[PDB]
């Protein structure tokens, strides 16, 4: 599809069998998801922006569907208050910036 | 143009005769660059980031030129990671994501 940014690029995700809000986000390289559990071990990390850093743990191999499409890859997962898809995501699902 | 994301999209900016790079965010409400004069008037403002609040100065109705679009809009500028260009802007360039 194509996602105007007149308002906030917000699509629908699906993890797991679980379905949420996310932000189709061109500036993060990564993607960062609110609390939520995983299976498996992570690694500790810090991530930050203007404000400062928060605490996240770091995911391998996870699976988002978005808007039907699979994505598989690193997540971190804290305390933010919106899911935010990167470009470690947006790229496996063919997505691009046009103007 | 159309803009893959496997690296940033990192993108030369021409804003008060200056050029900079600047990253495309789709994930930003606003514009916000790094310590700079502008000309004009400013307020200052508070914009919401990691961890808190943030102060910025805030130009409206500043020309930046985008990878050769024109755009006249407000600008915050303060201590960002990086040059962003975020929706407010993003929208009068034309920029849209698609997959
Ligand atoms: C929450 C906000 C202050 C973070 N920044 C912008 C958001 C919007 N897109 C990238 C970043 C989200 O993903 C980054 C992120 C980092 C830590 C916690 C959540 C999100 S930013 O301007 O500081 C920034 C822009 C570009 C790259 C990195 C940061």
């Amino acid at each position: 599809p194509q996602i105007t940014l007149w308002q906030r690029p917000l699509v629908t995700i699906k993890i797991g069998g679980q379905l949420k809000e996310a932000l189709l986000d061109t500036g993060a390289d990564d993607t960062v998801l609110e609390e939520m559990s995983l299976p498996g071990r992570w690694k500790p990390k810090m991530i930050g922006g203007i404000g400062g850093f928060i605490k996240v743990r770091q995911y391998d191999q996870i699976l988002i569907e978005i808007c039907g499409h699979k994505a598989i890859g690193t997540v971190l997962v804290g305390p933010t208050p919106v899911n935010i898809i990167g470009r470690n995501l947006l790229t496996q699902i063919g997505c691009t910036l046009n103007f």
